[PDB]
């Protein structure tokens, strides 16, 4: 593989696309790999986990339940609710909520989530609160995925979303077992996570929240490691390709094996 800038640079020349990604060591915070890490790029259903760290520093102040049940209507379900369209009878703890629109992607289970953070601004406003000037959200699902040209709601960037992560899983704003739970959903992802462990040499860890949107949008925010370790935080986001889903995600997997080639920098 080439070095990770250049496999970079390939796949934007391949996709005739913009790509975004930071490469960051989970525990410091060191910036290894950065490209166009300032621009902006629609998150799609990556913010979900955001989303989940808004409740659960709820949680940790008081303010909330992961096993609060919550109940809701045919009528509030949107596009791809493959968890929530099961419970209408009997309803879902937040928690439950929580695991459904990280592990799953369950739009409907997010609008819920989001009706309890304060929405889309409530959610913009605890991204401010934990020092993230840039991230916003406008939208519900599944109207934020729509990636038009120029248009900055829903966006974050590389280096933001990066950061971001990393307050929530090890800054102590939440609490420990809360750092845990966070994790914990996203080494459950559903979607991507058993397939990316498929093609990924044994001894290296994964845990992941995947998104697609219009124009060609695909983004992953991602741990990764050696040594069965959760090392760096990897994030990358493509926009404004025409490509085809499946080389979309061929180009991420080769960025992903020039990491990998490439480790000890
Ligand atoms: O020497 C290093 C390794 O080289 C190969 O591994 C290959 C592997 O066979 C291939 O399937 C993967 O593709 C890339 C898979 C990555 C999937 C994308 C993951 C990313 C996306 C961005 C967020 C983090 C995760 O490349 C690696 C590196 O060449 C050998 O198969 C393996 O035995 C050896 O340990
Ligand atoms: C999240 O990224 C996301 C993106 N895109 C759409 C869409 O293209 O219509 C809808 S909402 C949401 C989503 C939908 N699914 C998943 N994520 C996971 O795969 C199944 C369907």
């Amino acid at each position: 593989s080439p070095q990770p800038l250049e496999q970079i640079k390939l796949s934007e020349s391949q996709l005739s696309g913009r790509v975004g990604m930071i490469e960051m060591d989970l525990a410091s915070g060191r910036t290894l790999t950065a490209w166009r890490a300032d621009e902006r790029f629609p998150m799609m259903s990556t913010f979900k986990v955001v989303l989940c760290g808004a409740v659960l520093a709820r949680v940790d102040a008081g303010d909330e339940q992961l096993e609060r049940k919550i109940h809701y209507r045919q009528q509030d379900l949107v596009d791809y609710s493959p968890v929530s369209e099961k419970h209408l009878a009997d309803g879902m703890t937040v928690g439950e909520l929580c695991a459904a629109a990280i592990t799953m992607s369950d739009n409907s289970a997010a609008n819920l989530l989001l009706a309890t953070v304060g929405g889309p601004a409530g959610l913009t406003a605890f991204l401010r609160q934990i020092g993230d000037n840039v991230t916003r959200l406008d939208r519900w699902e599944t109207e934020l995925n729509e990636a038009l040209p120029g248009d900055a709601r829903d966006t974050t960037t590389p280096a933001s979303m990066a950061a971001t992560l990393r307050k929530l899983l090890t800054s102590q704003r939440l609490s420990a077992r809360s750092q845990r739970q966070l994790l914990q959903w996203m080494v459950d992802d559903r979607v991507a996570g058993p397939l990316i462990r498929s093609v990924l040499p044994a001894g290296w860890f994964i845990a992941d929240k995947t998104g697609a949107g219009e124009r060609g949008a695909r983004g992953i925010v991602a741990l990764l490691g050696p040594n069965n370790k959760a090392e760096r935080i990897v994030v990358i986001y493509l926009r404004d390709t025409p490509a085809s889903m499946a080389e979309r995600n061929q180009q991420i997997a080769g960025i992903g094996a020039a990491l990998i080639e490439h480790w000890q920098r």
